[PDB]
């Protein structure tokens, strides 16, 4: 019985290009100095996006893990305790961007000669920063199959890396499922004219999947229904499409159908290969995450546009997010989400935002479905109000006394190391806020302490059918929520 149960551990993302392109950890001392700085705040541990286009450039099964073995090595020397992402996705690419690391060149390759693995828009235009979830079973990459290249990454990451996961350096393993390494479909591209707060796209239609909707609706008995062809395009607002419109195409049972569909195939994808994931890791004392996009903008009207073309069927008569929850289950894996520090207030009207509402309703989901859930800020913020809403969202309903809280995230991971953050006056509040994090004690090395004790990954529970998954679906009233945090930084 102890304050101590109440604390939430902190940590923060490392900046891109630690690790270069061309495999290269290009500045140990300027990251020490900030590492350490990072220590003086109490901060846990650092997140770091472990690059596929970076270390199997070389060709298939040639792997190149020095330039990590090596941050990880100054991570451990500093004190720290580090999240690996398993990024299978593309890093920068568009105008401005410094970072730009895209898919190992020796697939984009095979890209050339098959345009269809893929995702892609109904104007036909291909996104080359991840392979669509259509390509995942299909061994057309020198014999191998999308997932066996994403499960034979992680089990050599497992393999060469296993000093740091026995030292108990390496405790959380992030798997990427799709663009920004979310599970998703990339609905809103910034390179193919996208702009907040437009509906975005589906992404459904490489031939992998425009075949395998075919055949499903031809297996429900309407073989001429088609792939989406009224959901206007990516800066749309909802009500000038005919598919997302009052009594549109959505509510249609050819759309439900759709979308059903559509969101399924995300379900099927994660599952898939978080079972790789159990398998590569299994045994070790680390545990398993996904990151689950924040699509806020449109979460105000009937139809969530934003959200649908995302790939989350979520409506107010429908919840597309428990079902995700549910499907961790099984993996015992950790919903990584985001938006923690946003307000509805900070988002314009016209854009129909309602980031605490999606929030409150994601984690109350995922509690619901009793499996840990962890978070992140969306936005790069350094102010009091951003850091209070976080540690709202941390503990929704306050501390417990003697015992540990009513509601609790796992733990929250904030964006961006950066000089702005290390600046002495915002560095000042992000103190602050580390402390409230923690609940007012002290940085504390022994996670057991705070029951955060870390078990070896067991095997991947027995595989829950989709039907059960979507039971899921059933709207439920959130867990209520404090008007503001009895825990702020005064600021």
């Amino acid at each position: 019985s102890n304050m101590l149960l109440n604390y939430v551990p902190v940590y923060v993302m490392l900046p891109l290009g630690v690790v270069n392109v061309d495999n290269v950890f290009e500045d140990p001392d300027g990251l020490k100095e900030q590492l350490l700085q990072l220590r003086a705040a109490g901060v846990d541990g650092v997140m770091v996006d472990v690059r596929w286009g970076i270390i199997e450039l070389k060709g298939p099964k040639q792997y190149d893990w020095r330039a990590y073995r090596s941050l990880f090595q100054l991570v451990q020397e500093c004190g720290l305790t580090l999240q690996a992402i398993m990024s299978f996705h593309q890093c920068g690419g568009n105008v401005g961007d410094i970072v730009n690391i895209p898919i190992p060149q020796w697939v984009l390759d095979i890209g050339e000669s098959n345009h269809d693995i893929f995702y892609t828009n109904r104007s036909g235009t291909r996104n080359k920063e991840y392979l669509t979830v259509g390509v995942d079973n299909e061994p057309i990459f020198h014999g191998r199959t999308a997932i066996e290249i994403y499960s034979d990454y992680m089990k050599s990451f497992r393999e060469n890396m296993s000093d740091f996961l026995e030292s108990g350096l390496i405790i959380d393993i992030e798997v990427g499922l799709g663009p920004a390494g979310e599970l998703r479909y990339p609905s809103y591209p910034q390179s193919q004219g996208w702009e907040f707060p437009g509906i975005g796209e589906f992404q459904c239609y490489d031939k992998y999947l425009k075949a395998d909707f075919k055949a499903a609706v031809a297996r429900a008995g309407h073989p001429e229904w088609e792939l989406p062809d009224d959901a206007g395009k990516y800066n749309d607002v909802p009500e000038s499409t005919g598919f997302f419109k009052s009594n549109g195409t959505y509510v249609t049972e050819k759309g439900k159908f759709f979308l059903t569909w559509y969101s399924n195939k995300l379900l099927n994808h994660g599952d898939q290969i978080l079972d790789e994931a159990n398998k590569a890791f299994l045994g070790c004392k680390v545990k398993l995450a996904i990151k689950v996009s924040g699509i806020h903008w449109w979460y105000k009207v009937e139809n969530h546009a934003a959200e649908l073309t995302a790939g989350y069927y979520n409506l107010n008569d429908r919840d597309g997010y428990r079902p995700i929850a549910r499907m961790l289950s099984r993996h015992h894996a950790i919903l990584n989400f985001t938006c923690l520090e946003m307000r509805d207030s900070e988002q314009p009207s016209d854009a129909k935002s309602g980031p605490q509402e999606l929030v409150q309703q994601v984690l109350s989901g995922g509690w619901r479905e009793d499996i840990r859930v962890a978070g992140e800020n969306a936005l790069p913020r350094y102010d009091a109000t951003a850091y209070n809403q976080i540690i709202l969202n941390a503990r929704p309903q306050g501390v417990n006394n003697n015992g540990p809280p009513k509601l609790s995230m796992f733990g929250v991971t904030y964006l961006r190391l950066s000089d702005d953050l290390l600046q002495k006056s915002n560095f000042n509040i992000f103190k602050k806020f580390v402390l409230k994090m923690h609940a007012d004690q002290d940085y504390c090395a022994n996670p057991q302490k705070y029951n955060h004790a870390i078990t070896p990954l067991k095997p991947s529970a027995p595989k829950i059918p989709i039907e059960v998954l979507l039971e899921a679906t059933k709207p439920t009233l959130p867990f209520p929520w404090l008007p503001e945090t009895d825990m702020k930084v005064d600021g």
